[PDB]
């Protein structure tokens, strides 16, 4: 039938969508700003299409309820038909991609550690035979989901120290992660995507440190209802903007152009 | 109907897929070694296929040609129905995306620059503006295309230095590449993709070296003739590996593990 406007489900995780400060004064998509309204609009000129950003109402990346069986997050917006696209830093996993359909990445990432500046930790391992130092995940995610299904010793020991901490090491969002880090004067650690840990060690009070390497190797991807129409174009774009340097322009610019710490 | 066996394609690049020594003396499956290898058995074992690996007739990864607009290499392979799958380091592109299916990354790279250690390049850039050092790429693969097409300043100016250069910078294959770079007293770098860099960089007679930064960031995939029923179970194996640690077990495996290098 007539073309409709394409409903964009993405969540407030900077600098992928921030409020801009004068947002109050700004209507629609002009709200935001970001890594992914660049993305959007990019995306959108290429499909041509027409599109309304929406911020997902629980302010989850998505999981599925063990009992429930329900997703939530952005992957619920679009199993349930609430969402005609999600993009954000959604990460292509294997049980997502069973519910979903995912294009190809438009960004690479690791789970990857971040700590206060000088606290003695140097990796997943040096974590894993310690105590004095908390660390944990965010819920909801595809982090907290590799500890829990990780075989390798390391990662499994991890798994079974954080499930069980008292106070709780998980935290609801990204920048709650990072308070934690900041406020705990080196006593928790924080494991989140190396995209996000490489963003906030260029924000100011420049007191957060990436360490070690990453513990794994993955990707984000646009994702649509699975059998979208919509799947094949987004790709094809997502293709294009990665062969015209546009992807690599657009993460230079919200990571380093902008960056706070020299 | 019944089960077929899925003829694989292939291509002898080191250390994806390369002869066993004692070839001659095997049949079949088990005259080749390589980290494809390993990745065809655990797909197969995934997806419950059975297969048979050749290789390449032409010895290319793919490209179609601007006058007869016919496939070659692998890509000519699947789009002409001479091959089920290909099980290779196939960069994913725009253009081989119109025209076969890929799965998800399995592992990634970008383009990157090989010198004779102490050659005095460090950049592209450094390349681009002298004349000294002669640079070329494989012809009929995605690093030839990537210059040929690109809007970049540096990139365009190797691109017109490299399509005329006199004799051809362009080789048939990567160790042709490897020799000339090993031979030419450092008077001759090689663009490949940093996977294959970082190989040779491991290889006796360790006189090679990876310069500077990639050119750009990609990955390769499994690929499918186009609507294949086999691309939804593979592109979900594909998933399965990267999250049990599999793939980064084989390129460790295949890498580092035998490295020569110290
Ligand atoms: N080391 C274990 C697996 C290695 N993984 C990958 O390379 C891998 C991914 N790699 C990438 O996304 C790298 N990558 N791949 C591409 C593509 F798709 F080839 F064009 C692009 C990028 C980065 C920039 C945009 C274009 S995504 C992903 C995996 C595995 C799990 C599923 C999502
Ligand atoms: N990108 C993750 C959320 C962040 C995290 O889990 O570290 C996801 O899509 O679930
Ligand atoms: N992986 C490349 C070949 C190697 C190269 O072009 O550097 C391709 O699929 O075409």
């Amino acid at each position: 039938g007539a073309n409709k406007t394409v409903v964009v489900t993405t969540i407030l995780e900077s600098p992928y969508v921030m409020m801009k400060k004068n947002h109050e004064m700004l209507e629609g998509n002009e709200r935001y700003e970001g890594y992914c309204v660049d993305l959007a609009a990019e995306i959108a000129k290429h499909c041509g299409f027409k599109y309304k950003l929406t911020i997902v109402g629980d302010g989850k990346y998505g999981a599925r309820d063990a009992d429930t069986k329900i997703w939530n997050g952005m992957v619920g917006e679009l199993v349930y038909g609430k969402a005609d696209i999600a993009i954000a830093p959604l990460t292509i996993t294997l049980v997502r991609e069973e519910v979903i359909d995912f294009s190809k990445p438009f960004m690479s990432l690791g789970i990857s550690i971040m700590i206060k500046k000088g606290t003695p930790i140097e990796s997943a391992e040096d974590l894993s035979k310690q105590t004095e130092i908390a660390y944990g995940t965010l819920d909801s995610g595809s982090t907290k989901e590799f500890f829990r299904r990780s075989k390798i010793a390391v990662f499994d020991k991890m798994w079974t120290y954080m499930r069980s901490a008292e106070p709780s090491v998980f935290v609801r969002t990204t920048a709650e992660g990072v308070a934690r880090v900041r406020k705990s004067k080196g006593k928790y650690a924080y494991l989140l995507e190396s995209t996000m840990n490489e963003y906030i060690e260029q924000r100011k009070p420049c007191d957060t440190m990436k360490v070690g390497g990453n513990l794994d190797s993955k990707g984000y991807g646009i994702a649509t209802p699975k059998g979208s129409s919509l799947g094949t174009p987004v790709n094809l774009a997502v293709l294009k903007l990665s062969e015209q340097g546009v992807l690599d322009k657009l993460k230079n610019k919200w990571w380093y152009d902008k960056g706070e710490c020299g």
